[PDB]
């Protein structure tokens, strides 16, 4: 019944171009909490703000309290790196939370990908995993570092890196991390820390379930007529769509066998003209195959279908 | 007196450390807005997002109405620069604000880009163009001087020049050239060459009629079922095939209408298996469409295809 205070920090947004506002407000949150004594102080590097910059108020509903906190910050003062800290004590007690203005996402022309665990692997093989690459850059003397961490802290098993020099002349670092199905499932956050000695400070990317509503995909499979010419080979397709979060997997099966991924391509989720995410799938067959058994399974894998996480259509060639 | 609405979007801090979170929320609130009936709604570039990713909260308390959305982005989307909006609908007119991740401290530099004509264009417009781009400029001091050029040394038609200032403060310089269809066809080389002072040395690219084999497109027009989920909309899709080259114009036609390019969502060739390339799209029609002419026609252009550089597949949502 007691509900400890929560803080967490809210900024002004950028242009709709990503530019900064004249001036940046802090807009500090102790939301629902157990009404107490409480007070709010803003710190800027490590010091007490005065107390004439941050306007605060708390209000109550029902059996729990809620307090914020606006400091206004000056673009250049923003701009300078300084950190800021809102401090809040409550019943004594202090809950802290930090922000400073956000690094380049892009240092250098450098870019980082982490990537969630596809729908198979968490579901299916039940082996989640997820892989950090770090592409765009320049090969210099000291190596790349790529270290996994938990939000919660809790530990995380050995990761993997294995870069791989390109053609353009950058070089491409990946990791492959497992995770702990449960552990993942569960909300936690796997973040994926990278210092590369000739970037300036350290680049971070972090990744935990999606959290918004769920919705199964609509699989439906078609088979090419026969086209003039190609009389021995057929083409499938299965448009799955209409489904949320966007995280799918696409397999298909033949004879009760599953076949091997390169055998056929899917494209890319992307949204429908009203809710959700919609894919292709490809599957080039042969007549020695239909003649065989004459059944191609297109099989998604979408944490929200059931009742085994997965939906899939069969189509056959002839009629 | 009548207190008009405001909007102002708040976004989740980075790190301590200057990171980011796991999800990035936005909060957009709409303030002193008098009470009364609101509608609240988030556009991701443009596009209005379902509002199944939203929460609308109010509190008009004491007097003047005061109401807030979320929406909440996981660091990927945040990160992929994408423009996001937040509408609001009083009084006719509807108010907004929008937000996107903040510009990197060092801005990029000048990239060119040359395009190359349309199979459309090219074979049922018959009026091919060549497009050189040029982006991230510093505006200001100073200006872009792009000229074209042909390989044969031949003349070249007169450009037409755009230049636009993009939200992010850079500048767009797009210069568009008309050529020859016999010309293009015959292996002709253009040269787009870019210079400025605030520019090291001249830039260059330059196009040509893509090499290689040809392979006619294959064209496949489906629809999916009727289905209680799916009765006033139907989804069309369409696979064209083994083409080559890759380059290839797609879509859709009704009731003697060439549908905007905005109706259909269609993929970027990828190869096949060596049988050359294939592309995927994707078209939702309405009732209302079906009704009026109960036939879509899936039209590819390449110019592979004989006799005509076309190939098409009509499809109906409905038992003729
Ligand atoms: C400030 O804000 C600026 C935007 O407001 C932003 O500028 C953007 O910069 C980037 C790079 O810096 C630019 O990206 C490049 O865009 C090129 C042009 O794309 C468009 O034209 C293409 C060519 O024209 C077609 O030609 C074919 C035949 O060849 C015809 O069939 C067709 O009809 C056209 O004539 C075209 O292919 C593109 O199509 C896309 O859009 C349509 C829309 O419906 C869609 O249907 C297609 O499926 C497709 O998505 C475009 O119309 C492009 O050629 C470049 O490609 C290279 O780079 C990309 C990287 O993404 C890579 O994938 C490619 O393989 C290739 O190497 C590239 O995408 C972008 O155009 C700029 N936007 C502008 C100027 O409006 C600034 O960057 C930003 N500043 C910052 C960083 O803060
Ligand atoms: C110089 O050359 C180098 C050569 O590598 C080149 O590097 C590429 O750089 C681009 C960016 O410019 C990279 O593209 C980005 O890739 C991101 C991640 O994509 C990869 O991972 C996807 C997920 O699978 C991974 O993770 C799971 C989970 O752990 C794991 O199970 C998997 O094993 C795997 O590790 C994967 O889907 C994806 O594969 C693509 O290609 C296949 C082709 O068969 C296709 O089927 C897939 O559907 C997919 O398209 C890939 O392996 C990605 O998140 C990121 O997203 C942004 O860009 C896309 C553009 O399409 C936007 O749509 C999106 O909104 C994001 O903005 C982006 O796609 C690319 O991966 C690098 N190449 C390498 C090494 O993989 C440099 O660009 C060159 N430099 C110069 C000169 O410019």
């Amino acid at each position: 019944d007691f509900t400890p205070p929560t803080v967490k920090i809210l900024q002004s947004s950028c242009d709709g171009g990503g530019h900064f506002p004249p001036t940046i407000q802090l807009l500090c949150l102790v939301s629902g909490y157990t009404p107490g004594t409480i007070q709010i102080t803003w710190l800027e590097d490590g010091q007490v703000m005065d107390v004439d910059l941050s306007t605060a108020s708390t209000t109550q509903e029902g059996e729990l309290a809620s307090t914020q906190s606006e400091l206004t910050l000056s673009q250049k003062h923003w701009l300078s790196d300084r950190t800021y800290t809102c401090q809040v004590t409550y019943q004594g007690h202090t809950f802290e939370d930090s922000t400073k203005k956000c690094a380049d996402s892009n240092p250098r022309g450098v870019s980082a990908y982490l990537s969630r665990p596809s729908p198979f692997d968490l579901f299916i093989r039940k082996s989640p995993t997820i892989t950090c690459l770090v592409v765009d850059l320049a090969p210099s003397k000291g190596t790349v570092q790529l270290t996994w961490s938990r939000a919660s802290g809790k530990p995380v098993n050995h990761s993997t890196r294995k870069e791989e020099k390109q053609r353009n002349g950058t070089l491409t670092v990946t990791s492959t991390l497992p995770v702990g199905t449960r552990d993942w499932i569960e909300g936690e956050t796997y973040q994926c820390r990278v210092t590369h000695p000739h970037l300036p400070r350290a680049l971070m990317r972090s990744t935990t379930k999606t959290s918004g509503p769920r919705a199964a995909p609509e699989v439906y499979a078609f088979a090419t007529p026969e086209w003039p010419g190609s009389r021995d080979k057929r083409t499938l397709a299965c448009l799955i769509q209409n489904f949320m979060p966007e995280d799918i997997s696409v397999q298909w099966l033949h004879n009760e066998v599953q076949l091997p991924d390169a055998r056929h391509s899917t494209t890319q989720p992307r949204k429908t003209k009203g809710s959700g995410f919609f894919v292709f799938s490809r599957l080039e067959v042969t007549r020695a195959e239909w003649e065989q058994k004459d059944e191609f399974i297109c099989r998604a894998v979408h944490e929200a279908a059931s009742p085994s996480q997965t939906v899939q259509r069969a189509v056959s060639v002839n009629p």
